[PDB]
Formats: structure tokens, sequence, C-alpha cells
């Protein structure tokens, strides 16, 4: 399948070479996979997630995105427009306030809640979850990630927008989830992202169009931006059978586009993920 003017990061993501603007993929589209946003919550009555996304949890008061980070996060996982894997299921976790913060003991608590929850939801192709936060490393938070991971969860986290070594950060610096730095439509590394041995891969994560609160759209920056390609990425070749929630992280490194990203430091690996995907 062909998405004509799309997103500069869903063409880079199917695409040997920047500067293109049609996505390509196998018309699969990630059906019968299963993304978990856990964030500021989903608008799922946005027209781009055409009945596929619904909060499931929230810690506050409201399962409501007030913010629009989550939604932004989730249109790039799975939307129509904006989306990686656009037949996914979404499923919003709403660990964060609508100010963008929480604590990291609810931040815990709403991963565990994934490893349980995915048994009661239907994903049949595998289940993904997407981690667009962060802050200074905790074990803690760290172990709850890596739980995540074992029970058969894809975990994709944010390595982080502080321009600094990834291990100080958490859950970016768990080596058993899979890390995302953020890159530009030149192929340079973003000039926020976090870097060091314990990123996995490099996802679009300057200037991303996708989906925001009262049924919008708008254009923003972030590791945070760069995580959800990477999520619905897994979500879409889980659904191929290509690879597995176990092994995704690494079968992407395995087959990203390589050595093509410019001001990556010594030591940061220069991997930059790519669907393979031959129309």
């Amino acid at each position: 399948a062909a998405q004509t003017n799309a997103p500069w990061g869903l063409a880079r993501i199917s695409s040997t070479s920047p500067g293109t603007s049609t996505y390509y993929y196998d018309e699969s589209a990630g059906q019968g996979s299963c993304v978990y946003v856990i964030d500021t919550g989903i608008e799922a009555s946005h027209p781009e997630f055409e009945g596929r996304a619904q909060m499931v949890k929230t810690y506050y008061y409201s399962s409501r995105d007030g913010n629009g980070h989550g939604t932004h996060c989730a249109g790039t996982v799975g939307s129509r427009t904006y989306g990686v894997a656009k037949k996914t299921q979404l499923f919003g976790v709403k660990v964060l306030d609508d100010n963008g913060s929480g604590q990291y003991s609810t931040i815990i608590a709403g991963m565990d809640f994934v490893a349980s929850d995915k048994n009661n939801r239907n994903c049949p192709k595998g289940v993904v979850a997407s981690l667009s936060l962060g802050g200074g490393y905790s074990s803690s938070v760290n172990s709850a990630a890596a739980r995540l991971q074992s029970s058969g969860v894809m975990v994709a986290v944010a390595a982080g927008n502080n321009n600094a070594d990834a291990r100080n950060y958490s859950p970016a610096s768990e080596p058993s989830v899979c890390t995302v730095g953020a890159s530009d439509r030149y192929d340079r590394r973003s000039s926020f992202s976090n870097y060091g041995s314990v990123l996995d891969i490099f996802g679009p994560g300057t200037d991303i169009l996708s989906t925001w609160i009262g049924g919008s759209t708008r254009s923003i920056s972030g590791t945070s931006m760069a995580t959800p390609h990477v999520a619905g990425l897994a979500a879409y070749l889980m659904t191929l059978g290509k690879t597995t929630a176990a092994s995704a992280c690494r079968y992407i490194a395995d087959t990203a586009n390589k050595g093509d990203l410019s001001n990556i430091p010594f030591g940061t690996v220069n991997l930059l993920a790519y669907n393979n995907y031959q129309a």
C-alpha cells in the first residue's frame, strides 16, 4: 500500500533514503496486534482513530487526555493518516496528568497493569507498549519496564530529550527494553536526543505531525515522537509474523538503515528504524 503526501517520518521508515513523502507498507497494517500507549491518555473519539482506540485505565479523575501528548503519540502508532500501524488496536493507560507529569509509583503501577491487562484483550498477533516518558535513573522504574517486557510485551521507551547519555534516565536505561533516540528529516540526530550505549534504535522525532486533542493535528518534536514510530513498527512486523515481542527490538536493529545518521556520538548505534517493505 502507498500513502501519498505522508508525514516525513512515515515516509522515512519505509525508505532507503531521506527526502521522500510517500509511505509504503503491507496492507495487513498491524491488524490483530495491540499497542498500549502509557501516557496522558488518548482522545479516542478523534476521527483519525476510526474506533480502534480506547482508554482502559486512568489513575486520575478522568481518562481523557487533557494535554495532547498521549493523543499525538497514539496517532503516530496507529492513526489512519499519521500512524505507522494503521489497523492496530490502541489502548490508553493514563499515568500522566494533564500537565504531562506523573509519579514514578503511578508509572510503575501502569506498567504492571499492562502486563496483566493484555490477558483481557484480543491481540493474536502480539502486544506492544509505547512509553514516551521518563525521568532520572530509578532501578524500580527500570525493573517495572523489564517485567513488562518479560511478560511478553514489546516495550519501546523514549531515550529522553537532554542531549545527554541515556544511562542516567529511566526507563531509558533499562537494557532489556527498546530505547529509542530521535532523528530529523535530514537524517541528523535530533538536537535534543539523548544518546549512549543503551540506545537500540533511532526513529523520526523532529517536526512530527500527528493527532491532537479537540479533534485537531499539530507537529511537535521529541524522543516522545520517535518512540511510537518504533512501537507501531513493531506491531506491524509482528502482524506480518516476521518477529515476536521478545525479539522485535533486535529484529528492528538487524533490519535498520545503518550508518546513515549524522552527529551520532562514538559508541552510540547508527541505526534508523526501517520496515524493509518491498512494494
